[PDB]
DNA sequence: GTCGTTAGTTGTGGGACTAAAGGATATCGTGAACCGAAAAATTAGTGTAACGGGTATCCCACAACGCTAG
């Protein structure tokens, strides 16, 4: 049986992750560059989108809510490096 | 008829490009709210004066003779 990627995300099953991540790396990166202009810290923030949504995978509802879930938060991210005073 | 071999491309990738002086730049995008950390300021509490001998030092002044008789 060929479950929809959501399902495999919820079920507890890591290749799902590896299924989100090559289908929405590119639109993660071009999100992270249209926020902050620093590719290295564009890449760590994607890193931590796509873990943090696995840790939050108990939490989606919706094949779609995925996808808006790693924008959301990936902006977010660059958002707060605005506030760093480190950055 | 079919498979490995050799040479000559062909596309693609990595590496060079005087010497002297000088040598200034400008650098977006914003989400909230609470907790913890340490660095700083404000506040509360206790106090001497002369005396006895005896002796160490200081400043300050003066002395350190000359003659006659038993």
């Amino acid at each position: 049986m060929l479950y929809s990627d959501f399902e495999l995300l919820k079920i507890g099953d890591t290749s799902a992750l590896d299924h989100i991540h090559a289908k929405y790396f590119r639109s993660i990166l071009w999100i992270g560059r249209q926020w902050l202009n620093d590719d290295f810290l564009i890449e760590s923030l994607v890193q931590d989108t796509f873990l943090k949504l696995w840790v939050n995978r108990d939490k989606l509802e919706s094949p779609e809510h995925i996808f808006y879930f790693l924008r959301f938060v990936m902006k977010r991210e660059c958002i707060s490096y605005y506030r760093k005073p480190k950055y």
